[PDB]
């Protein structure tokens, strides 16, 4: 009895735009996703791959209904909706606090449960080099941390918040290969039964997906197999 529970996603007549009365990048988009399913979102450049991820996070002017595990996005807080998602890549917002608060903002885990997730995402050697380890306060954003380590923190932060839908926007080209490998390893351990929406521009970068979505013109066509995509 928790939310999000499985990662089932249902989109119905979704229309996204960047300004009030602007051009509809996506119009009347509707599909559905099974819990824990690896979904590949295919689309050429400028087709609207990034726009669909921004529409999921209510970061644009969106009309239509999206629901996760039966819970509509009109039925919870905006902050509680985005917490169900894990977003990579992104401009990582580092809290003005310790490594612990940045990894466990809600203070729901012990330092043993945090260090184990930190070891999986490859942040073990990055935290141990600071005096106090998890108690090292991160100030001025996270300037002491690399850009790739910030995304590992965002990845580890998503695991500790128990997100069920992981959004990946062209990780094969817009992430360091080391970072992509660590995420793919997380998808077989902590994120083993979580929904992953893989957005790429070439089919070769989304072979391991069970289902596929193609952004043809301003529509989204659905395919349940790679055979004749
Ligand atoms: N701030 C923005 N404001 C208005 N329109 C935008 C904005 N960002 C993207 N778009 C428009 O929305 C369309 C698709 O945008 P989007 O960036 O999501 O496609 P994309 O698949 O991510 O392409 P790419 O990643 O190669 O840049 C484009 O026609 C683009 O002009
Ligand atoms: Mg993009």
């Amino acid at each position: 009895d928790i939310w999000p529970s499985g990662g089932q996603m249902t989109v119905k007549d979704l229309t996204a735009k960047y300004t009030e009365g602007g051009n509809a990048i996506l119009e009347n988009i509707s599909f559905s996703i099974s819990p824990g399913q690896r979904v590949g979102l295919l689309g050429r450049t400028g087709s609207g791959k990034s726009t669909l991820l921004l529409a999921f996070l209510r970061l644009l002017n969106t009309e239509g209904e999206i629901q996760i595990d039966g819970v509509s996005w009109d039925s919870i807080t905006l902050e509680q909706w985005r917490k169900a998602f894990g977003v990579i890549p992104q401009d990582v917002f580092i809290f003005s606090g310790t490594f612990r608060k940045n990894l466990d903002p809600n203070e729901q885990w012990s330092d043993q449960e945090i260090w184990k997730v930190a070891d999986e995402v490859g942040l073990r050697s990055v935290i141990e080099q600071f005096p106090g380890g998890l108690d090292f306060v991160l100030v001025d954003g996270g300037c002491v941390l690399s850009h790739g380590h910030k995304q590992l923190m965002c990845l580890a932060r998503a695991v500790l918040s128990k997100a069920k839908i992981l959004l990946l926007d062209e990780p094969s080209a817009h992430l360091d290969p080391v970072t992509y490998q660590i995420i793919r390893r997380t998808l077989k351990q902590a994120f083993a039964d979580c929904t992953v929406i893989l957005c790429e521009a070439r089919i070769e970068a989304m072979l391991e997906c069970d289902q596929f979505l193609v952004i043809e013109e301003n529509k989204v066509r659905q395919y349940d197999s790679i055979q004749k995509l």
